[PDB]
């Protein structure tokens, strides 16, 4: 349904573009950037999925254990008639016990605000108890695209979640790996 | 169908942040950047519509007529996560007999890209006899949209077209205004 377009869309529209080349921005984020005492960011593209579509659009203020550090190096490529879009990441370092546990890339998935969005607007003809399975419908068929996907070999791991801390969530997802 | 979701994912995600404040970025490349003697930018946003779903990454490739001038004042923003996302724009002139004619912000709709790629991909489940309906019921939906909007008052101007001169047809938009 809606979600089955949003999904590719955000395959075909971001990580599709982004995933090849995120590796190398990492590297030089680390090796050239990063303070040369605070560790090394993590390889891989860290995606939140909150299946009840609330997605704030600041992080930090999503969890005081989380917050902002750095920008990675911007990714620029010409898109549908724009001359260097750009391409942006965040960085952020996630706190446990008040020191710094992790680092890494973390962002939402944009397209469940758009989903969130058209339950609110009455032309959308979207309902809220709609939302919630195509939230988990554009999470399922994002899982399928990047299950064969030559992008996604170790670059992108999906972080969903249903509340009843969100960066004991995060933190649990890169130790194992 | 597909195309409702992601013209309302248009909107929801672009048009709705970058037509409220797109007027002063133009003002400003006409004060402050604009050549002292190459005329004023449009104060709108032209946006490309192709049926057939054929959308080149570079305008000027697409027509000689239209070559790119400059970009805009780039516009930022938190977005999901994301610090300082950053939304740009390009300013094209349009040659007549070789001398410019107009100058404006033109781009293609990127959704479009989306609807032509989920056609040459297995998994989606897209034909290329849906993606020509899909394309009329994108503009459909976007048109809807925009006729009730408090951010396309005088904004925003789709050109669509099928084809059996692009420059001619933006040029054509440009002097009805
Ligand atoms: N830089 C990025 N950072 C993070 N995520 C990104 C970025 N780029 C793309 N994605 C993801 O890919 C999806 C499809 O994107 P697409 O290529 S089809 O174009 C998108 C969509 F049609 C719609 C946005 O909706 P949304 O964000 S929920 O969906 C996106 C998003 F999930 C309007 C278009 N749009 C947005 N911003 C710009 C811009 O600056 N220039 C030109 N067009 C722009």
């Amino acid at each position: 349904n809606v979600a089955h377009g949003l999904a590719w869309s955000y395959y075909i529209g971001y990580l599709r573009l982004i995933l090849p080349e995120l590796q190398a921005r990492i590297r030089t984020y680390n090796q050239h950037y990063n303070n040369l005492l605070r560790g090394a960011v993590s390889q891989r593209l860290y995606i939140l999925l909150p299946l009840d579509c609330g997605v704030p659009d600041n992080l930090s203020m999503a969890d005081p254990n989380i917050r902002f550090l750095d920008k990675l190096p911007q990714q620029t490529g010409d898109r549908a008639g724009i001359k260097d879009r750009v391409y942006s990441n965040s960085i952020y370092e996630l706190l446990e016990n008040g020191q710094r546990a992790g680092t890494c890339v973390l962002e939402y998935a944009t397209p469940l605000q758009t989903l969130f969005a058209m339950s609110q607007y009455s032309q959308a003809g979207f309902s809220r108890e709609d939302r919630l399975e195509q939230a988990k419908l554009f999470c399922r068929t994002l899982e399928d695209i990047l299950a064969d996907a030559p992008e996604s070999q170790n670059n992108c791991r999906l972080i969903a979640y249903q509340e009843p801390s969100l960066s004991q969530e995060v933190l649990r997802h890169l130790r194992q790996e």
